[PDB]
């Protein structure tokens, strides 16, 4: 299982997640962030898109989140995979890929 | 070491931390985030994101204390995720791996 | 590649941005959190210091970040090391640490 943890303009947001609906993702966690880096605005603000995926998943999760946040200006941001050890869904009790 | 993150109902937050407490957790970081999920408002709801470091030997006991405070059994309660913390150290002291929590 | 995630007191990001510059890490991603310790107020305002980073250079970033933000006091925060399994630079598609 992996955590995926992309970083883009606020504005890629919608975009983002149309390209994640339409690939039958249920969800996902967005925190509003500051981004510094080498865009000149000493930040900008930035979104934090995280999504939880199974492994036969994350591949394609990656490259539509980079499809639509890209816009070939500096700034667009990152995407970082972590590995998930375990998984719940609190309200079932559903663990590993059931629990997405 | 384990990286316990846990996106919750804010209304279930207070339980979530008496929760730890009563395990002798000594602190933990929270953040306000916007929850997209089958939970109807409008896109999306507040939720708030808990991420608390804890030991191997508590992080099991960690999970299901969350998991039991922060359950009401309606959609939208949300999820517990572990991730793998590779070191840790405390600021003021120094202090890494499990003394660092 | 490692996520070096640190939760700082707000007064201390100036120290720790100026410290990672010396060491010529490029950007950073900032987030305002709740902290929940021993130190006295309930919740205090911190700071989330989340920045990528080479293997190389993992532990000179968690020196700079122990020594800007230490203050000795109660409440000073923690520094944590996930490693990272896949990184791209949403703009190039660069990965790993070209990513970065
Ligand atoms: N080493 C890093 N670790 C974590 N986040 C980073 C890092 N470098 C950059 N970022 C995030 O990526 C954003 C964009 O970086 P920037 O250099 O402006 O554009 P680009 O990603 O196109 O190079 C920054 O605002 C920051 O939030
Ligand atoms: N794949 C995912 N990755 C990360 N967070 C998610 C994911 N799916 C859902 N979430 C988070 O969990 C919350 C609850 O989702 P929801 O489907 O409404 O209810 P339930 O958790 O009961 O299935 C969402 O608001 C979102 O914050
Ligand atoms: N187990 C933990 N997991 C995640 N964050 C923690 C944990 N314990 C403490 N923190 C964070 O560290 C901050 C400082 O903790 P505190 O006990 O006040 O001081 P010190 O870090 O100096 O021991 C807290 O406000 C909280 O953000």
């Amino acid at each position: 299982m992996k955590l995926v943890m992309a970083i883009i303009k606020p504005f890629k947001l919608d975009e983002v997640r149309e390209a994640l609906t339409s690939l039958g993702i249920q969800g996902l966690t967005v925190s509003e962030v500051k981004g510094f880096g080498r865009q000149k605005g000493s930040f900008l603000p930035k979104v934090k898109v995280e999504v939880a995926v199974s492994d036969d998943q994350y591949e394609q999760v990656v490259e539509a989140i980079q499809k639509a946040a890209n816009t070939g200006r500096i700034g667009d941001g990152k995407i970082f995979v972590l590995d998930i050890a375990q998984a719940v869904r609190i309200r079932t009790g559903e663990t590993n890929t059931e629990a997405l």
